[PDB]
């Protein structure tokens, strides 16, 4: 996390004060370098994390869409086998009525 | 997008030069202040942005699994369906054996 920016203004005055010690200013100098590397690095850090999340999440989606593919290939296949017996049943249907009007 | 290291350092070379005109210190001082001030907007954007596709993924997964919810309840309903049928098709196969007995 980078400094806020009424953080950085603090050390740029201390780094452009000819009154404060050299030591000081220069130690300033290198927070103040290090403080931007360490924004610089988080925006790399980030723009990555945002790019890989974003792979994960559709790669994730992908997973339950084929999920969901399988579902449907069974719900199908529940059809075919429905449509086997009603077949059957139906044949059954017409073949207890011709014995009933044939014995009765 | 910030400035890379290499850059930032150029403009404090500038910066700290006291050879240099104080008109281009202070441009070089503004550039730096907006170029910090530019990564820490970047760097809340980036922030925010990963929690909102955060968010967002999760909330369209939970979209899917309640669209797979439904699904299986439907599956579910094609067995009561299945079910119904086949205690008649069954029904169906004593009854006829028993006419087929009885007439032969
Ligand atoms: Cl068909
Ligand atoms: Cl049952
Ligand atoms: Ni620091
Ligand atoms: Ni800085
Ligand atoms: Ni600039
Ligand atoms: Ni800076």
């Amino acid at each position: 996390m980078p400094l806020k920016p009424e953080e950085h203004e603090d050390i740029l005055n201390k780094l452009l004060d000819p009154e404060l010690a050299q030591s000081e200013r220069t130690e300033a100098l290198q927070q103040l370098r290090v403080n931007y590397g360490s924004c610089v690095s988080e925006y790399n850090d980030l723009t990555k994390s945002l790019a890989r999340e974003r792979d994960t999440s559709r790669r994730l989606l992908a997973e339950k869409e084929r999920e969901m593919a399988e579902m449907r290939a069974r719900m199908q296949q529940q059809l075919d086998e429905y449509q086997e017996l009603l077949d059957i049943k139906l044949a059954l249907d017409m073949e207890i009525h011709a014995y009933r009007k044939l014995l009765e």
